[PDB]
């Protein structure tokens, strides 16, 4: 359904800077705060500083509830491992090696960065949402 909410969001398969493959729906986490990102961008490198400084994501990161899965889903591989340090280390950052969500279509990824909050069953909580949207629903 297209990532709307309360529906599943679509998996997909990640491939990590040490060559880790996993996938969307074996990622564990309480809530999942998905970052689709393209680093090689002003809006992204703020998003990235406003996720590590925000109060109410480091309580749910600390209490180990909330995982941060940052995504890359365009080319530029040799650019994504120049920026790969810039996310914190905590963060699972991965890239979309085979571009399936490109070329099946399976995020609007017209407006990069971008952020969606799922539960523990990849249910969508928040689509698109920006970072004070994400604070305002979890501090809830």
């Amino acid at each position: 359904a297209k990532n709307r909410l309360g529906t599943k969001a679509l998996n997909f398969t990640y491939t990590l800077d040490s060559g880790v493959k996993g996938t969307l729906y074996q990622f564990p986490a309480e809530y999942t705060l998905l970052f689709i990102n393209n680093p090689g961008c002003h809006a992204c490198a703020e998003m990235i500083e406003g996720l590590k400084a925000s109060p109410v994501i480091n309580g749910f990161t600390a209490a180990k509830k909330l995982k941060v899965l940052s995504i890359y889903p365009d080319e530029e591989l040799d650019e994504w491992k120049k920026h790969r340090n810039d996310f914190a280390k905590e963060w699972t950052n991965g890239y979309d090696k085979e571009l399936v969500i490109k070329n099946k279509n399976l995020y609007d990824l017209r407006a990069i960065p971008t952020l969606y909050l799922l539960d523990k069953n990849k249910t969508v909580l928040l689509k698109d949402a920006t970072l004070q949207k994400v604070e305002q629903y979890l501090a809830e």
